């Protein structure tokens, strides 16, 4: 639609860029030499554009590496299985059909093992050149100067999309990764503010999104490998990895702020009038918990060092404040009459979990900064001011 | 391989299915009426066995469905631009490539789209239908003839490829998702019994597997509306949406196993000698749980109704004799000194927080009891014997 269109520009250019490579191939088989068969070759590389084209760079080339090894092997085996049927005169289709029912049976096997469960498109592959081969060479003979010549229309194809895609305006994985990365810090910090003012009050995309993308950000990694170096990513290896180091540890910590949520929603709750004696502690504990992890997001984007002063100070000075204020009206959580109604008395010991839930997500975010000075110290990034 | 044949013999019939579909095209193919000269188009035949067989009949039906319907809108299209074309006899080959960038732009656009990320494999078949039936039509008058033989070839092909799937050994996605919901309740009472025993030593994939399954449960029910009735289903609209609606009230439960899951793993934790006073208490109460979860799992497998009987009388009273523990021993979690170090007293009120997500835990099994009662009411369960 026009605003799917307007928010993000980037869809635009890419579905312009598959247009113009489709629209060159079918300009030069348009005004292409007349000479015969030319309606059976033309189609190959029009149709390879369509096959090839990814979102990516390193998908691009990730992906025309499997199906090129898939290709060439399904081929070479289709060709001396060819050869082989001779030696059977008598028995001709009778081998020919043995043989497609038993690499049939194979790669179907192995397609479904469950440590190949993604490279299922270069089987398919497979299964498709070993028939067509297979087929298209038996009621002639010598089938081998068209399938070399085929393959030399499948590679214009592939050579006018990599042209393409690399040459106007690629996108790169590596970015991408960054930017996501950068995005899952601003998310946590909006979803811990909205969970404190909503228990405190007379938040779900936020954690679900750091929680719900860890195969993203690996799949983001396994295409960054292939890219060459660009921008200020200018390095031999460039150390993607550091970069998951942090986002998981940055999903450690906001485990917790989903057990923060989970708890609104429970069916046993404390009343209204016994949250407000801790209100001033727990918007101090949730104001400094967002602005530290808005730093840390500001500080990743910036690609720059951490200053010479504590970013942990305020936070833990706001934490030890709770702790003293629940010390000091702990009496209000328990009662002494029975010391030696079960739902009032579960209503009480409900506040207590939240309390502890926020001192915990205070305490884990020690790894998180460590995780930070490691990625910062591996990649070179710039020292502040 | 061997032992994911031998531990799955669904593994092995549907890769020998396939084999066999292949080498009856082939046989039909190589044995044909001496003149070979009547049909040159016979690989059409065989790729479209590779292409139409999926593991269940529901998605074979499905997907088979969704590439007829872009096969035929595209050629219906591009016959139509073919015969407006002619009108321009000075510029063919202009207005063709206009027409070619247009059709891209607005298939990979409508392809981006989120909502509709399932289909992506009915978008292709358009493209590719629209470029391969107007660059062959191109010089051609007789290409409407052409496109029903190349659609009579893949009819065929599709044909032999419902039968064998439909007629040898089934595989029905309403028989996977029923045994997928008896499998999500067994790994939530194992993950109970699990958590209650790790907490109190001198349970991390059963909850993940009930969590993460959502999108699973929802594609075996999108396919499962298409297979016709069979066995102990016999109805022409099953309430497939209430297994559903069961599987997310015991997702809503196994939130809270996870957050307790989460107590183990934290930085602050409570003395031993502390924990040990509440031992009974608590295990009785996972015992209970987890009988109360496999009588449930027991009951949805065999499509039984529930007995006269109270299910939930033996947890709610034990829930209520760890409440009474609690309120006696209370002394042990807060510091009366100070009513008017903070890591023990973090320590202390961490104690608390384990049995008030146990209590939350029990509360919250009513929905899970109301939820089945439903599903036993729509779908005819037989009375217990
Ligand atoms: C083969 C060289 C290019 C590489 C191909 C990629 C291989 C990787 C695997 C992907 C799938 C196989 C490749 C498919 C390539 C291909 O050529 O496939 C192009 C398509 C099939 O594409 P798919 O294989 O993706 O399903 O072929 C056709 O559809 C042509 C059939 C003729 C259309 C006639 C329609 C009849 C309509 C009658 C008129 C009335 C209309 C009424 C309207 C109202
Ligand atoms: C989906 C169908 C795609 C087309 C499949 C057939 C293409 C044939 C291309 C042959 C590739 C080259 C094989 C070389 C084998 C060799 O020389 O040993
Ligand atoms: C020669 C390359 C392409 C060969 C044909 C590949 C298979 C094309 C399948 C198109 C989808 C047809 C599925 C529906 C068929 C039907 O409804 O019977
Ligand atoms: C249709 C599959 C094409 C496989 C080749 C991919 C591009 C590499 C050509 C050398």
């Amino acid at each position: 639609a026009w605003e799917m269109g307007v928010s993000d520009p980037r869809k635009i250019v890419f579905s312009a860029k598959i247009g113009l490579a489709l629209t060159i191939v079918a300009l030069l088989i348009f005004y292409q030499e007349p000479n015969p068969d030319l309606s059976r070759y033309s189609v190959w590389a029009i149709l390879t554009v369509v096959v090839v084209f990814e979102f990516t760079i390193g998908a691009t080339l990730s992906k025309g590496f499997n199906r090129a090894l898939g290709t060439l092997s399904a081929g070479g085996l289709a060709l001396g299985m060819a050869e082989l049927s001779t030696l059977f005169g008598d028995w001709e289709e009778i081998f020919c059909t043995l043989s497609i029912f038993c690499i049939g049976f194979l790669a179907t096997f192995m397609k479904l093992y469950p440590s190949m469960k993604a490279y299922e498109y270069g089987f398919r592959v497979f299964l498709l050149t070993y028939c067509y081969i297979l087929i298209s060479g038996f009621r002639t003979g010598q089938f081998i100067e068209v399938a070399i010549s085929r393959f030399l229309l499948i590679a214009l194809g592939a050579g006018v999309s990599l042209g393409v895609n690399m040459f106007i305006y690629p996108i790169w994985a590596g970015e991408d990764l960054h930017n996501l990365v950068v995005k899952n810090f601003m998310n946590v910090a909006t979803s811990l503010e909205g969970c404190v003012n909503g228990y405190l009050r007379c938040v779900y995309k936020g954690y679900r999104s750091a929680v719900e993308s860890t195969s993203q950000e690996e799949s983001l990694m396994s295409f960054a490998i292939w890219e060459p170096p660009h921008g200020p990513y200018k390095s031999f290896n460039y150390p993607w990895k550091n970069y998951v180091k942090l986002s998981g540890a940055l999903k450690h910590c906001a485990f917790t702020v989903m057990a923060l949520h989970g708890c609104i929603l429970s069916e046993i709750q404390a009343p209204e009038e016994r949250r407000q004696v801790f209100r001033q502690e727990l918007q101090r504990v949730g104001v400094e918990g967002a602005k530290l992890l808005r730093e840390l997001g500001e500080k990743v984007k910036k690609m720059e060092k951490l200053g010479p002063v504590d970013l942990l100070f305020e936070v833990h000075l706001a934490a030890e404040e709770l702790q003293h204020k629940i010390d000091k009206k702990s009496y209000l959580l328990v009662n002494s009459e029975c010391w030696e109604k079960t739902y009032e008395s579960a209503s009480a010991l409900s506040l207590a979990t939240f309390a502890s839930l926020l001192i915990e997500f205070v305490a884990r975010l020690q790894n998180v900064v460590d995780a930070f000075k490691e990625l910062s110290q591996k990649a070179n990034f710039k020292e502040p001011e």
